[PDB]
């Protein structure tokens, strides 16, 4: 959803400070009659303060809408505070304030950041600069790459010297959970930027082949791997290509890290490479749906090594 | 109920300060044997302090009475505090103190004010002067007119530049809820005193015709509309006329704002206009029960515009 | 869903007898690997008997599918028995058996018939011929028109000498309930075929205007009225036109009873009349979305008569 | 456990009839003081009839023992009845009665047979001869091979023209469930004895590689495949070899069907082939723990065909 | 309520047989539009059979009415069956059938009869003639006097050779319970018609003075005493006088048994004696509200005898 | 129980300070083996501090004893604190400390004092001197008479200018509740020491005759009335006479206020007067069990005045 769904700007001391919405202000908005010319303007609920522009109505769950967010939950307040805290660390000017609020970001990424921040065991609870960094990435106000330290979080299901694999617990979220109970998604972040040894790549490919064989290793071009089940790969390709095509037309940075060729599924490496080559969605998608195998088993009988380990175990 | 049901006066510093009752003091009172000559005097429970005059026994719910108030609930304490806080903002003298306590006001209006005040999202939680203003109106110690900012509250079900429509959630109240589960009542307050455009009146009439077609738009002469179901209009007329007749005999201000003729139901506009003309209850009531239609559809096929909007939607 | 989803044929005594499926047979089917050439053939689960053709997989709710039916519920068995009982009252030959099983009918209509049949208070519990008649209509193996006596059922919310208005309680169904909680639909059946007086039409229009003002009176061309909210009229038009266009191409009877012009909403009367005239979906649909009012208030101030009745009440 | 744990013989009409134990008879037995010379004799509880020999004490769960069976459950009675019904279909003589009772059989296999028999959807509920056949196999009083029709049961998770794959729901059993919650075991039975096509073998290997990649396809020498996780293969080898070595010393039939070489895991095919060759447990076990790969992928990129199917899906 | 609220007549074999209503038939009736000329006619619900005349609408509890009966409960069916069984023991002719159905009787009396009849411990469960007798009295189709054997029932709280005192458990009733939780009423029936000794009258007056001192001993003129709290005596007088005045104008039998003067409260004996003398309600009521004491303590210090018994106890 | 059951003395600054026991110290004591010569000495639990003398074992509820107190409840701690606070307001010397601890007092009186003290509505919550006074009376370290202000508490069921009637809610107590569920006891304290008018005595006798007719008005010789049911009067006489006889032998003050002769039951006035005259228990008790009536109805037909009030009400 857009950042304008969570907060409004306030001109204080020639800079902008951002204030979370009261959820009853959003409720009043969702009932209000607004002229189309004000559909893009902040709404005044009189009783509960300023509310989001009514053009954002369907980002809010009602009886009419299950594809928005649960704005009356306390997680809405926590996410809005998280955003405001990061947006206020930037002294946003009168120029760039409309662009910042119109930015669409992942709510589920932000709820997971809040979950990290409120846990005394987590580093983000103790370093406000690290929390600031992780939020600025999730909001899209930072060219920095999400690593393990700055990850959205989840349940660690495998760790290496090089990688940490997280389970995205999006079914349990409060603000905007995944409704499809068949949803399972994982995420592999890099612990450092020191180069990763062949032995450490092998251990991660071994775990993926054994424990996540029904999953495709892909990536959206940021610095991390996304472990999705193959039934969803086609939609990931569409979402990825569309962003590629969009920000190439709007002139935004289009840096796409294809990541390790020995870890990424081959069709994904093929479809995204052709994407970077500037081809049509059709030419790229074709590469996605065709048998190519094998590219190489970059490491041989990994699955059998794990198998003999289990037999002995 | 009378304000004397919630507090007693204390002469401090040549002014009067008002103290809420302990509910066990009311319990002791309700069991006490009192001479008829003291039935109007404040009662001393010895153990729990001063209690209301025993003449107010049936304002209190017992096994004998379900038409009083739940004085042992915490909402009783909150309402009594709300009243005392407002009555103490006035430095009530030894003259006007009996008149102030004998004032009958709506408990349900006061419980809703408390509900507003305790909510951090509500303006009344943040402006003690606004809370003071809203209470002084509800108590009847202010010639000011209740607007949206000073409203008793409820659930906002429709808002305009000009109007806010509240649902009176009197079934859920703790202190003195409506017992009749068929009860539904709404309330439309004005956001400002700036004049209201024809477009904004039209939007409110449109919502009433579409969403509240089984409801009569009326008013008790204060500055707001009361959306009641027609099965209750007759009783509203009686209650309204009686107040008119009472305070015209007792010499109190009798200002009756008939409000917008295009919004009020026609029989109500007719019955109350004849009321202001000084006619009998019978002549006024007759106007209430007779087909007159139409006065005008002040705005034509409003219902059909809404209908085509829903079809497209 | 298709009748082949509930039962399979058995050649007994040169006629066909129909047998309900065991739900575990459907479960085994949903896990089975089937060649595409057998996708249309009845499946053998070995342990639990014959199962539906695997081409009908998505009529069955799984973790993959919420748009099928709850085939493991006892209502599945009751509906399958209801169908089999009716199909066995016909001595279906080897010719017409494929056509009968491929017939798509409303499951929710059948669950409601079962609800009627199992109630000792209902006439259908006591007349097996009436139950047979009502089922044969719901299955589409009868040219007879559904009346009140043969209705699917529901909660009676208004009755006349001429009409009975039913609430379709599809949210509470067990086998294939409506998932959208905003669903509300009503149905007005005719008690007889004796002509209906103007006074009795007036009473039904009066109740619809007062109690169901947010609803459009329409019909799918069978002998009864369908009371749907206007947000759904567009989809009803599509479904209706498509059936019209389909069975005009497949040569099936296309009898469309437009029903009383004074009861049906005007755009619906217009869109369906143009449908019977053989026009395009676009020309018909245009009539559906255009202000035409008024056609006539066939009975004047009906709403005001009801209103004065409530005021007196 | 031994069949003597469930019933005792009764000499009726020169043949033996078998009677289930009362569970309170077993309770009395478990408290009784018995001389070692009677430890092998049927016990008389006086109040509740005959009880098992006290030598079988640890087949019964007490506070002292969690590795026995829940003999006071109703499933104990149902299993004892199932056994008695089968043992009485044989007119067991005074000679072979001690051997029959001393037979050790799988309780969990018998509880699953009862679960099949009591289900109207199951063929075994309707054919007492089929139930008789399936029980006689589970008891070990039949040289016939367990097929799909005579299987112990469970949840069908995959079916073919040739195979049915069952999930052994041993965690939910009442009489003697598996206590280890990490337990998962599957079972593939043959639907017929007609030879199985290469296409149908391929479909089963495809499902095993995709859906059960962490599982080893093995067999205990009867006519069906056992899908166990590799952490358990070593114990299966021990149990299998021990039975091989035992009944080769006691002279019992030692028929071991190694089953399809293209379906069985290679180390299992190797370890059991060497078993049939008469080698030591050590030589056989060595084959079990050594990398050999590959034997062949008998069907190539099966996993990739399934993968592209999921991507399209 | 009227007997016509529970059943309708059917002309069978030149006599009338009475049939209980289906509760859904009453539901359909309560929603139906009926002309005023048919308001007195039996209603046809088509689906659920015949229903009561719509003029009896407010005998049925709805959301609009809490002063009717819970007709959808199973006690409604049981009471209707009880009535029908008694009305069918009379071969009611075409003449007297309207009078019988219009008879108003106590529902609570009938629910208590059902409670007696369904209890194997009760004599009425075993003698259908006694049940018939008790019902015919409660319905008002018998000149016989209700005694202990034919009583409506309740909890026996005191018994004598002469009297049985019942507690009317009307708060727990299902069909038409008393809503006022302060309700307590008792009933003293005579066990025989043999004359009652002075010792046995004394024991009953002793128990009433000790255990029910806050209660007035009265009677409605049938053969039994009614133990009501004095807060209700005034309403009993009104109800009693009204019946007296009614059936003296309609010419019905007006037999009023004042019962024992030493047991009945004196004002009640005075008010009812003056009633039998033909005086106005005012003259009679005056006697009810005036100190007269004492008439006599017919038995002296009864209360003190009981007191010394308790002290010793 | 004895005060030594709740606390032990500590010699601080040449005065004694009293410390509540830890309940686990009492538990350790109840398990300890103690020589008979130390049965009267404070016990050392080592882990939980000092415990009561083991001679007080049966004041503590165990599985062996239900006639002690629930010493592990938090009310034990609250009562022990209440006692210690009062005992420390006295600077008890080394002489009188054994006598103070051996004092037997009513636990239930003390739990009720705690209930008063912890209630913000109660005067005792606000005046530590009043709480001190009330406790010193309950402990027996004050010659002052318990009045309304210093009462143990309970539920006020009737109040006058002169009297307050309390219900002793001893069934709900936590520390040492009455186990007999038939227990009902009331208590009438005097509000002042100003003389009480005849009108105010009459009102109290009126309420007792009407509302508590099954109760005997008595007194234990302190300044208040005890409303007990007559089934208990005999035991009250015994307990009262025994105290009279005891403290006349031990030389303690024997002041017995017989209280108003017109309020006290006559046998109680007779039995206690003879007690003060120095007669035997037998002569006194005889007066208790003999009919004497009447002494006088000091106020005539009080019961009938109340009765006519209820009839009008
Ligand atoms: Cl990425
Ligand atoms: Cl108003
Ligand atoms: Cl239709
Ligand atoms: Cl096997
Ligand atoms: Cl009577
Ligand atoms: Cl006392």
């Amino acid at each position: 959803a857009e950042l304008a769904c969570f907060c409004y700007p306030h001109l204080e001391n020639d800079s902008y400070k951002f204030i979370p919405f009261n959820n009853l202000a959003i409720k009043a908005m969702l009932t209000a009659k607004v002229d189309k010319k004000d559909m893009d303007k902040f709404y005044d609920s009189i009783i509960y303060g300023i509310a989001p522009p009514p053009q954002f109505k369907k980002r809010y769950n009602t009886n009419d809408n299950s594809r928005g967010m649960n704005f009356e939950t306390i997680m809405f307040t926590k996410v809005a505070m998280l955003i405001c805290e990061a947006l206020n660390s930037l002294k946003v000017t009168q120029a760039n304030v409309s662009n910042v609020l119109s930015r669409v970001v992942s709510i589920r990424h932000l709820e997971n950041l809040v979950i990290r921040k409120e846990n005394p065991q987590d580093i983000l609870f103790h370093s406000k600069d690290l929390l600031l960094k992780s939020t600025l990435i999730a909001i899209g106000q930072s060219k920095e790459i999400e690593t393990t330290i700055t990850a959205e979080g989840g349940e660690i299901v495998f760790q290496n010297a090089a990688f940490t694999m997280w389970k995205l617990t999006y079914l349990e979220h409060q603000l905007m959970p995944i409704l499809d109970q068949n949803f399972i998604e994982y995420k592999v972040t890099l612990n450092e930027d020191k180069p990763i040894s062949d032995v450490h790549v092998k251990e991660l490919v071994a775990e993926l082949r054994w424990q996540y064989n029904k999953f495709a290793v892909i990536t959206h071009g940021k610095g991390h791997y996304r472990i999705v089940k193959y039934s969803s790969v086609a939609n990931h390709a569409d979402r990825v290509y569309a962003t590629f095509k969009s920000n190439v037309k709007t002139g935004v940075n289009n840096d796409f890290n294809l990541l390790d060729q020995r870890i990424i599924w081959q069709n994904w490496y093929a479809f995204t490479s052709s994407m970077k080559q500037g081809n049509t969605l059709d030419v790229c998608k074709r590469l996605l749906f065709q048998k190519m195998k094998p590219e190489k088993n970059p490491f041989k009988g990994l699955s059998t090594d794990r198998k003999m380990d289990e037999v002995d175990q």
